[PDB]
RNA sequence: GCUCGCUGGGGAUACUGCGGGCCUUGGGACCGGGAGAGGCCGGGGGUACCCCCGGGGUAGGGGUGAAAUCCUAUAAUCCCGGG
């Protein structure tokens, strides 16, 4: 038949991570992060990056059998930021170039409905 | 003229004071259909977050203007099932 999984997306401003499960979640079948593909710091949530780090997973998933994926994509979120970094479009533009099929995109940043007080003080950071 | 102050009497009744009568306009009481994150007490929920247990996977994660302390093979970051 058709062997479908899922690509989480984890893409903040300090770095992204691209990890491949199957339909259920469950079982992993890659998982690849900026730090493993690029050697400084500064470069890990860059594009390039992402799509190297993408272009990687997707081929250890295509050897393995799957053919496509749904997409997840996520800021930190919570108390922390809810705007995705830079890396999120181009690790998903990178999956379907690789050879991947791609089904539904949404995005699941968790959002409060008024949760915990966040880092700083009442006056933020101050530069 | 000044010591603008005191005292014996006579007259007036507009205003203020005091006594009696009569009002409803100010204020208060009550009745009707509605408005509101006003207050107190009891019950039921929402996501988010942290810690613990079990499954997967394996070398990094976090963080800055740039780094380091810190966390991680006693298996982290990430994903799934529960408390
Ligand atoms: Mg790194
Ligand atoms: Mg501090
Ligand atoms: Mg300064
Ligand atoms: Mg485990």
């Amino acid at each position: 038949k058709e062997k479908w999984g899922i690509a989480h997306i984890y893409s903040s401003y300090n770095n992204t991570i691209i990890h491949i499960t199957d339909i259920t979640g469950a079982e992993t079948i890659s998982r690849w992060s900026g730090g493993m593909v690029v050697k400084a710091d500064r470069d890990e949530p860059s594009p390039y990056a992402a799509m190297l780090a993408a272009r990687r997973a997707a081929e250890e998933a295509l050897e393995k059998g799957i053919v496509g994926v749904h997409i997840r994509v996520r800021a930190p979120g919570g108390s922390k930021s809810k705007t995705p970094g830079p890396g999120a479009q181009a690790a998903i533009r990178a999956l379907a170039r690789a050879g991947l099929k791609i089904g539904r995109v949404e995005d699941v940043t968790p959002i409060p409905h008024d949760g915990t007080r966040p880092k700083g003080g009442r006056r933020g950071r101050r530069v």
